DNA sequence: CCACTAACCTGATCACACC
DNA sequence: GGTGTGATCAGGTTAGTGG
């Protein structure tokens, strides 16, 4: 069970490509500003820039420093809750992550990263 | 039927706090 | 140097979009 896939409007597509053309490695500030200007949540914008670099790099292989997101602070209380969840299921779907986001107060996009990191190291 | 791609993934690495 | 862990990189996989 994954998040429902959105569909770019023509005006959104134009804005993402034009910003990608100026810098394919935007920082959190550029992603946030672009996300608000076009009405899309920032994680979807980040996912698009990653997919779009994948398209461009694979295409160029057949032809040819902006600031990061601030480190999310995770309390021991939040960590213990995600830990207990991680033991029952290491691959929570969108609904289980929204649950964990609700119970922890952390954004769901950070829960997704937390599980990606945890599975690679534990 | 099938090309395209958002969503999601692995694995490695960056970045930074901390000792 | 060593450890821990959140964030991001390249790029492969899963599944929804729409020709």
């Amino acid at each position: 069970g994954r998040r429902r896939r959105l569909v770019w409007t023509p005006s959104q597509s134009e804005a993402l490509r034009a910003c990608f053309e100026r810098n394919p490695y935007p920082g959190i500030a550029t992603r946030e500003r672009l996300a608000q200007a076009i009405g899309i949540p920032e994680p979807r914008v980040q996912i698009w820039f990653q997919n779009e670099r994948s398209r461009q790099l694979r295409q160029h292989r057949r032809e040819s420093p902006e600031g990061r997101r601030k480190r999310t602070a995770v309390t021991g209380s939040q960590t213990a809750l995600l830990l207990r969840a991680f033991e029952k299921d290491r691959f929570p779907g969108i609904a289980a992550r929204e649950e964990l986001a609700r119970e922890t107060g952390l954004p769901e996009s950070r829960i997704q990263i937390w599980f990606q990191n945890r599975r690679a190291r534990h």
